[PDB]
């Protein structure tokens, strides 16, 4: 399927113990969807002072669309020293890595894959 319905957990920033997915854009764009397909992926939610405290490259998932059975449209950008690589819409937040952090909401989200 072109896109997989997926419910993310949405982690405060302080909890979240893994803050990225690796050292490259490449990297943490195939680390991201590999955590993606397994169920293994957090979603920290971008307002004032999140993103210093997460390491680059950071992976956002952004609005592909203005969404199917509660579902936004969603697709990957990775962000390095303020360059983009992918174009799309509204952040919904950055990805990390999920390893047992509690959840303090899902955000239903249909993802491209
Ligand atoms: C290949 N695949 C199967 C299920 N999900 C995928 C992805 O690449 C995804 F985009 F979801 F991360």
């Amino acid at each position: 399927k072109t896109h997989v319905q997926l419910s993310l957990p949405v982690l405060q920033v302080r909890d979240v113990l893994v803050r990225g997915f690796g050292d490259s854009v490449e990297e943490v764009l195939s680390e991201a969807r590999q955590h993606l397909k397994d169920g293994t992926c957090g979603l920290v939610e971008v307002e004032k002072g999140v993103l210093p405290q997460l390491e680059q490259p950071y992976v956002f998932i952004k609005r592909s669309d203005a969404a199917p059975h509660g579902h936004v449209m969603v697709e990957l950008v990775a962000e390095l020293e303020g360059i983009q690589y992918g174009r799309s819409g509204e952040t919904l937040g950055v990805l990390v890595p999920h390893v047992g952090e509690i959840p303090v909401a899902y955000r239903k989200v249909l993802l491209r894959k």
